[PDB]
């Protein structure tokens, strides 16, 4: 009994899930009424479990106990030099246990608790299961999960036992950039076509070079940047307001957890209207010493405080073309993943990369690789 099987994109800061139903794929709203879910788990001081935005937007109240990033350690060693670099940036304790990275938390009553990473993808996974059960009116047992295409033996089989736990079976495990080409139907073709995809995400840039042959892929390339995504953009705005803050007031907001936090959120909107207008106004109500923050970004201070780091996403395409053996006028299709991909300047880049060439659009880029995986879960579904 396979019932409905969902297809989930299991990301590093976002998740999404869907399903085929009547003939077309449906992206399913979680119960806040969003179409992507926070990969995030925090632990309350009541015993409570708070998964996705629950869980993210409560962060700033003692961040040590919120769990996001569990991506970045999954399917992965403890003494992984990745590992060994990746933990020096998280909040949350990450300690040796089962020569896996395991996460240590709070869970009230003077109760610490111990999670691998599995364990912490596992409550996402749940989460998403309970997203698409509410949706269904079913329940959920099968799944299709996607997978960065870099994903080793370990990180694969770690990904399928979260759904194990999460009491899904996770029938398919695909990789991300192959479901994001199946969503814009490139596996329903004729003939022989090489497929550049490039997937820049809230904290990572993965680029990918695929062949497709009668509906036959092949991962021909890799690379990208692991720490490289939408929340570094976020962070140059954040230092340039606090530098120009501390410049205008003389007051330095770093030391207020709050304040900090209410500029984040400010700046991350102001962002993403920045996507579709060229000036956004950053308004924060009692900022900092009880003091309103009233102030103005325009699309060319966006673009030059990030400039190292648009252009940054340059060279791994051409690091996959070199690897691949192919040349810029070789590439057919140009998938763009994530919903960074929405920056203007990012758009800009690629195309003038590619000399013109106009990439695939019309799928929500935030929504792709869900897309493509509820189209796999649907021929699975029967
Ligand atoms: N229009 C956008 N312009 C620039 N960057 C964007 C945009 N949309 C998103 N995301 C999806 C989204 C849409 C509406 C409301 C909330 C969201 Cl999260 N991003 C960035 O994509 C990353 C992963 O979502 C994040 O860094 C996010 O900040
Ligand atoms: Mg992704």
């Amino acid at each position: 009994d396979v019932g409905t099987v969902v297809g989930i994109d299991l990301g590093t800061t976002y998740s999404c899930v869907g399903v085929f139903k009547n003939g077309r794929v449906e992206i399913i709203a979680n119960d806040q009424g969003n179409r992507i879910t926070p990969s995030y788990v925090a632990f309350t001081p009541e015993g409570e479990r708070l998964i996705g935005d629950a869980a993210k937007n409560q962060l700033t109240s003692n961040p040590e106990n919120t769990v996001f990033d569990a991506k970045r350690l999954i399917g992965r060693t403890w003494n992984d030099p990745s590992v060994q670099q990746d933990i020096k940036f998280l909040p949350f304790k990450v300690v040796e246990k089962k020569t896996k990275p395991y996460i240590q938390v709070d869970i009230g009553g003077g109760q610490t608790k111990t999670f691998a990473p599995e364990e912490i993808s596992a409550m996402v996974l749940t989460k998403m299961k309970e997203t698409a059960e509410a949706y269904l009116g079913k329940k959920v047992t099968h799944a299709v999960v996607t997978v960065p295409a870099y994903f080793n033996d370990a990180q694969r089989q770690a990904t399928k036992d979260a759904g194990t736990i999460a009491g899904l079976n996770v029938m398919r495990i695909i990789n991300e950039p192959t479901a994001a080409a199946i969503a814009y139907g490139l596996d329903k073709r004729e003939g022989e076509k090489n497929i550049l995809v490039f997937d820049l995400g809230g904290g990572t840039f993965d680029v990918s070079l695929l062949t497709i042959d009668n509906g036959v892929f092949e991962v021909v390339a890799t690379n990208g940047d692991t720490h490289l995504g939408g929340e570094d953009f976020d962070q140059r705005v954040m230092e340039h307001f606090i530098k120009l803050y501390k410049k205008k007031t003389g007051k330095d907001v770093r030391k207020d957890n709050r304040a900090v936090q209410k500029l984040r959120r400010e700046v991350e909107k102001a962002k993403r209207a920045l996507s579709s207008q060229h000036q956004a106004r950053i308004e924060i109500e009692s900022f900092y010493e009880g003091e309103d923050f009233s102030e103005t970004l325009t699309r060319a201070k966006f673009e030059e405080l990030n400039m190292d780091l648009f252009r940054s996403t340059m060279k791994p395409v051409q690091k996959v073309l070199e690897d691949s053996d192919l040349k810029k006028s070789d590439i057919d299709e140009i998938v763009l993943v994530g919903g960074s991909t929405r920056i203007p300047k990012i758009q800009q880049l690629v195309k003038e990369f590619f000399n013109g060439k106009e990439p695939s659009r019309g799928i929500n880029p935030d929504e792709a690789v869900a897309y493509g995986a509820a189209v796999q879960a649907g021929v699975l579904s029967g």
